[PDB]
């Protein structure tokens, strides 16, 4: 299950950031194999240019641009323990996954920090505290404390009141609660639809992965 959440999320978060440097990704497990826009990622989110990519087709070529990605993001602090370019260059889902992860955490999620705390928990504090006022709502972890939606449209309740009607919402309709706040999100906050409402909701424990990197565009945004 938690493949296709993270295959989904993954793919939007890319976009994201890709559309700043005039490209996009479709196909996860096969678009970054080159290195190329694995590359043009890391220059958009860090704002540091990379050595000069290899547009050759060979194996050789690709390898050599998905080692300028990996040093890179080693140089960031990143202990890279399990993935290598060789991995990356054949398809392996998991690790291109993985290495997705790693990407997001390092410059998404690793620099917030609230209250003397930072990084995943650092964030986790952050939502606690803007949904507070919320008795609806109890933001314990990131995974089933979203099933509901009720947590995401709060946290847009909470920064911009005029564009959501929240008193009128209740734990009856998840599906449409986080159709609702991703749809807002998305026409009003510059926030691309990141999750599939129906994988999370039916799942018992959805992927906590998935949801930190959706739930860390709204920080960035309100930052």
């Amino acid at each position: 299950a938690w493949e296709k959440q993270q295959r989904k999320t993954f793919t939007a978060w890319c976009n994201s950031h890709l559309r700043k440097a005039g490209t996009q990704i479709e196909n996860i497990e096969e678009d970054f194999r080159n290195g190329l826009k694995l590359m043009l990622l890391l220059e958009v989110i860090s704002g540091e240019r990379l050595p000069k990519p290899d547009r050759g087709k060979m194996r050789f070529h690709k390898i050599a641009n998905v080692n300028k990605a990996l040093d890179y993001i080693a140089s960031k602090g990143v202990k890279l323990v399990s993935i290598g370019a060789e991995e990356i260059v054949d398809g392996n889902v998991k690790m291109t996954l993985g290495m997705i992860w790693t990407i997001i955490l390092r410059f998404a999620i690793q620099d917030i920090s609230v209250e003397e705390t930072s990084a995943k928990e650092g964030l986790l504090l952050w939502c606690q505290r803007k949904t507070a006022p919320y008795r609806n709502v109890n933001i314990q972890n990131f995974h089933t404390s979203w099933k509901d939606g009720l947590g995401l449209c709060a946290l847009i309740h909470r920064h911009r009141p005029d564009l959501i009607d929240y008193s009128k919402l209740n734990k009856d309709d998840p599906i449409g609660n986080i159709n609702l706040a991703m749809e807002i999100a998305e026409k009003h906050l510059d926030i691309p639809k990141m999750l599939d409402a129906e994988d999370i909701v039916n799942t018992p424990k959805p992927d906590e992965r998935a949801i930190m990197t959706y739930v860390s565009c709204f920080y960035h945004a309100f930052a």
